[PDB]
């Protein structure tokens, strides 16, 4: 409303970085539609990376990201800090490195890889593989590695140290002028960050956690003004223990909140935690007022709200694909219940040799559908390409598009597939695509089982590439009138005022 | 005798310190009444403690020892040897620690923790926490602990080294200057002590053991006037593998010889080879004249003699007690058959809700004596106090005392309470109080099975409160004339002289 | 041929050592042929001993090895090259040994060992054991050892890196002046070397093949008058795979190529990869004729050849010997199914107490045939001596000697026996012993089962000292005439001109 609002959105996930997609491309989305309503939306980070600055303007590059949305990071805030404190670069860092790698020789193993070795002793010193950009040093004792210094641009930005079975033990990170500000403890069993030490601040904190708590009631003013906003369910921790009293915490839960494969009754661990404590941030919000009821009639929490997502409509191809060509970009996940789908393939193309299946993504359930099409000798017919980063030039060359799922919040994939004039064909499910499929109008919607009957649609459909356009031109004008962005967003804003 | 005899007696004990009894209390008495024969009588450790002066110190304004009676230690021997090798303090140890905390940045924990982390580099360089008379100081390497100096009053007495593990492998002891005169390494599998150096007499020792004979040879004059006593069953080897040809060794067993809950006549291993080798030395020496013609009666041995112990007949309380208290002030130990006593406070209460108990001492099986009065919800009635420094006014406050054991030495605990007009309750067992105790006179005993006949007597005098006295007064004027302590010294002399 | 010919041969073993024979003392009994011939004979060997010059010093003064036989070194190569390079003593490196062991104090353990500990902090610094020509120096970190500096007439010639569990993880060499040359890495696990750095060239190899590979071809010229011999099987990749064109690859194969104690018709691994790949070398050489068709009958290879060995026929005793003595000096390995001969003893000395056994040599199954002659308590009768550096004299004074096997190359141990005027008493077997022994004419061969027709064939000698002769002087006048030199050497000469 008010082009001059003092209101401030902060989206919290852990990390951000390129080729993802899905929940953290809906925040993408979701900032630039909140800065195009005059409100900032920005994201804030808590992992370490000493590239981000190149991460995040790829995002933004390469169009993945609203120019407008900046990344906050814990790491870049402390280091900041530290850049302020020094005026004079750290030469004796430097100078540190230099002292051990004098009075060594030079033993090449390829183009910019080398080992040193102490011309009095023969000790086996360092270990050196430089690109062009970026350059690691590993140091030796005892001819076993004890550190690496990290390099970018010939600046070190991280030491890490290594146990006694090579695993990192100890991280510290350096700012622009070679000063350390932060260094934490490293669980090499599981790599779980235990104590940070702000080196710069003088102050230490027990975990992650404690400290991001910390940071963010340096970073986020406690005014009604300021808004948290939580969609990655392991940040949800950081923003509820603040000891913000007017700001407002929006926890937002993407997926079902049900234990996957379990009829037990039982939730997710995690996504249980946000419903429990609903009452004591402003509010949980889902997707589909279906789940809203779910929760209702499970837990005793009276504050749920549904939103859905923010749909950005492209423009779809000049024409469409004439032949056989079907196709599943996706990230391959057990939960999406793929091996319920490629026994469909083998149900289709018994039936018609020429329907081709492109899949692209990647996931750990890929190498097994890989050594199971061949089993069956589909490599005849279906592809598993590799990971997209074009989906809609890969998208624009569909017939139609396919997908299964047991569990999903709701449609994302399927749905900016509908934009681009191609008729999906998936199940119907617990949370999704029982509201912008609408089955024998513009695309098929199957129970979850009957795994022929979907085999049947397509062929009623790939073989009639004339009725496999009026469904296609029939989705993308369906997306566009039926949800918009102003019937969400002022969905957002009656939230924030209240 | 002898007014200005040249004997001397060298009491043996692994070590010192505060909050025991039992064994120690029994030296620390035996010491002042050979002093008051004219007869030096001291005690040796073989252990190191930092603060043994402070814990001496301690002992003897709590009224626990003899201020005439010393203590001689055998790192205290070579640490004062150290003390006039040198003449000037040694600063370059400290220039030591000092230069390896310089270039350290402060992040404080608590009030007296903090720890120093590398302003150029990061790197966590120490831990120190410090009290206010004493201080440690934690090293590390590649963020692992290698090394901790041990501070009293600013100056060094201890560095340890830690291996892989984080458990001490080596140990270095500094003399009142910071010099270093004895150093050895550790078993971090067992804690058990290996090669020892005295470093500032260039002289290497295969173990601990092979330290303290050496150590007891110059200590010790081999002279018929000086004379070996060893309690401790641990110290036996120490005094019995020494190259003394004139000076006396007396092993006095404290304990029963027969192995604990085994019926198979096997022995105690280490009691045993005491008993094996008594024709080597000067005589074992037992307490009570059975355990004496039991030896007699398993071991091919001329050379057994029976001493009983010096009591201390105390003063007794200016009154009694009314109110139904009984109590037992005790260390928890199963041999001592806890289970077969408390079996009987059930068997009490029952009768007579009003009979309370506290229980003080301390123990590994007070534990589950813990979650054991609860399930029978004796909590109501039963209490496990504590540890109590003060035995005699927790004593002073019962109506009568309780104990069990089915291997005794005598009766030590049981006799000191007889003097506060306290009419104790125990079984009748191998080596004990078959001799202090007259049933039916002044205290009671019972066969170490009838559980409930003990819960028989108990009632025929918590509910007599003026028979619960005669028996009191009967008890200590018992003690007094029993066993005196002419008749035990003269028991001594006649042994030494000889 | 010709005694001015450029002819040269590189007889390639791993490892040459002191206390050794068969392969060995055949290669240094070939050398000594060859170089007779006008053909120059020399050995490569591929492992590091810092005392080798002493030790073919030592072979050639103990009369086992020709002197104009040269041992050529990969490390003594290299050493060299790096000797080359430097005109001024690394004295650097004693002063980094001496500045680790200035501010200690030394504690003796005995006669030429001593501790070290620094006298600043009593750290355990360094433990020296000298010899009198040779000495070490182990230094510790944090009471673990981590380095042993190796000296050789005061001079360190190597220096051994441990890890946590004590073991050697990475070696150096230095040479003559004290300047490293070599550094590798070691496998804790089994001992493997690893990557190899020749730091006087700057090269890094992946392992010790990779580096001798490299070695050969800078050792041997690539001239069709350079030949490589490889005996030992384990130096086989190293002749092979060298990227000679011109240069002439001979594969000795010395053993039978059946698995041992295997009736499936399988061979032993390392002795068929040498076979299958004949065609691509210039042919592998066996022993006996019979070897060789058996290899035609099994693989499919056009290139296999016989040639026997050289034999020294020395001199004979002056006299023999009457007394009933039977040796057998062997080196102790189940594969000569010594089982299956002192059940042969047992089977003599109960018709003829009087003939006696004495045993040399050293092996793996001495100590359980050791255990196995007392349980029969043949120790009367049975000795095993030891390891007899002298084996001629010890042969001198046998009646006869006695052996058998189940796998051999041919018979070498009892061909040099039969030159003493000694009749021994083997088993016909696959390759050996069925050429040189004569059965009933000066020696006897029997069935390798029918263990006391042997027995009987033994107390036909032993009790008939005047036909323990005749057959003696058969023996020596049989070998003599029989493969002689010449018929050998010209075998080896047309293998090579070709
Ligand atoms: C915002 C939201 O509701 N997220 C849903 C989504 O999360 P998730 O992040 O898993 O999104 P999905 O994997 O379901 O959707 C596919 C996403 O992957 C991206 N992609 C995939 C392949 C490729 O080659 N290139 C590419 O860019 C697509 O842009 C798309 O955004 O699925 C979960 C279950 O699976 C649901 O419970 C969540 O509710
Ligand atoms: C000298 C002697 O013969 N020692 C006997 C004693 O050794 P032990 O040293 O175990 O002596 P006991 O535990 O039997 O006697 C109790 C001792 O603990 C002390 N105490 C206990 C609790 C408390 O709160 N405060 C306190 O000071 C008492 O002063 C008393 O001296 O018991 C062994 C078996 O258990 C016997 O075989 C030993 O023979
Ligand atoms: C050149 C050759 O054909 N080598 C054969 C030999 O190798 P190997 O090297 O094992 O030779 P053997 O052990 O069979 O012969 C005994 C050797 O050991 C030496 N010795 C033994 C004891 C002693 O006290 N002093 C002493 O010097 C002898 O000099 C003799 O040379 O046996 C293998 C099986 O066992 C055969 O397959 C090989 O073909
Ligand atoms: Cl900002
Ligand atoms: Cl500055
Ligand atoms: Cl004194
Ligand atoms: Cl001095
Ligand atoms: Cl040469
Ligand atoms: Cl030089």
């Amino acid at each position: 409303i008010d082009p001059f609002t003092m209101k401030k959105i902060f989206m919290m996930v852990h990390e951000l970085d390129v080729n993802k997609g899905g929940m953290t491309s809906s925040m993408f989305n979701r900032s630039k539609e909140f800065y195009d309503a005059d409100i900032p939306a920005d994201i804030v980070t808590f992992d370490y990376k000493g590239n981000y600055d190149e991460i995040i303007k790829a995002l933004k590059k390469q169009g993945k990201m609203d120019r407008r949305t900046k990344m906050y990071n814990v790491f870049e805030y402390f280091k900041q800090i530290s850049n302020n404190k020094h005026f004079k670069s750290n030469k004796l860092l430097y100078k540190h490195i230099s002292e051990r790698l004098k009075n060594t020789i030079e033993i090449e193993e390829s183009k910019g890889i080398s080992r040193y070795f102490d011309i009095t002793t023969g000790t086996y010193i360092a270990y050196i593989r430089k690109s062009k950009s970026e350059k690691v040093i590993d140091f030796f004792k005892d001819n076993k590695r004890i550190e690496r210094f990290s390099f970018i641009d010939n600046k070190v930005h991280m030491k890490e140290t290594f146990n006694v079975d090579n695993k990192v033990c100890y991280q510290v990170f350096y700012d622009e002028k070679g000063y350390p500000y932060i260094s934490r403890n490293i669980n090499a069993n599981n790599g779980a960050v235990g104590k940070t030490y702000v080196l710069v601040n003088k102050k230490e904190f027990k975990n992650n956690l404690a400290l991001c708590v910390y940071y963010l009631e340096k970073l986020i003013k406690d005014s009604k003004d300021s808004i948290m906003i939580c969609d990655g369910p392991g940040s949800f921790p950081k923003m509820f223990n603040t000891n913000h009293k007017n700001a407002q915490k929006y926890g937002v839960i993407h997926v079902n909140h049900h234990e996957n494969f379990d009829d037990t009754g039982a939730f997710k661990k995690s996504e249980k935690y946000i419903i429990e404590n609903a009452n004591k941030i402003n509010g949980v919000i889902v997707l589909t007022e279906a789940q809203r009821l779910d929760i209702l009639n499970q837990f005793d929490v009276e504050n749920i709200f549904t939103i859905s997502n923010f749909v950005k409509i492209h423009n779809a191809p000049k024409h469409f694909q004439t032949e056989k060509i079907v196709g599943h970009i996706s990230r391959m996940v057990p939960t999406k219940r793929i091996d319920l789908l490629i026994e469909v393939a083998e149900l289709v193309v018994k039936k018609d040799n020429a329907v081709k299946f492109h899949i692209y993504g990647e996931g750990s359930v890929k190498d097994k559908i890989a050594k199971m099409i061949e089993d069956k000798n589909l490599e005849r017919n279906v592809f598993l390409k590799g990971y997209t980063t074009t989906p809609q030039k890969c998208l624009e060359d569909f017939k139609l598009v396919v997908s299964t799922s047991q569990y999903e919040g709701q449609g994302l994939s399927m749905i900016e597939a509908m934009i681009s004039k191609r008729p999906v064909v998936a199940f119907d499910i617990k949370y999704g695509p029982s509201d912008f499929i609408e089955d024998n109008k513009n695309g098929y919607l199957i129970e979850n089982h009957n795994i022929n009957d979907m085999a049947d649609k397509i062929l009623q459909l790939v073989n009639n590439d004339v009725l496999a356009a009026e469904f296609g031109s029939k989705a993308r004008e369906n997306i566009i009138e039926k949800y918009s962005t102003e019937s969400i967003l002022e969905k957002w804003l009656n939230l924030f005022n209240s």
